[PDB]
């Protein structure tokens, strides 16, 4: 396989696991979304408009919160908007991204 190859014991090569739950008309979550997109990592955004259920599943996973939105990185619970520009803001974010 012609490239420049990078090895350290990588094995199957997976990465950062980024979640987001949002409602995508919520300012909030409108916030947040442009913090990861700047970042330029890839992630999986769960648009849950008016889904009652996903937003059960999602509370389940978040502490029993409902409020919008709701980040997970690599199965942690970051919280919401101002939780991970806290993060930002104070230099630890890139690192969990990670780097």
């Amino acid at each position: 396989m012609r490239g420049s190859h990078h090895h350290h014991h990588h094995g199957s090569a997976v990465s950062a696991k980024i979640e987001i739950y949002t409602w995508s008309t919520c300012p909030f979550c409108m916030r947040a979304l442009a913090l990861l997109k700047r970042k330029g990592v890839e992630f999986q955004e769960y648009c849950i408009d008016g889904d009652n259920e996903a937003r059960e599943a999602m509370a389940a996973r978040a502490n029993g919160k409902r409020s919008l939105p709701q980040i997970f990185i690599d199965d942690q619970h970051i919280g919401g908007c101002d939780d991970i520009y806290a993060l930002d803001g104070a230099g630890k974010l890139d690192r969990l991204l990670h780097s």
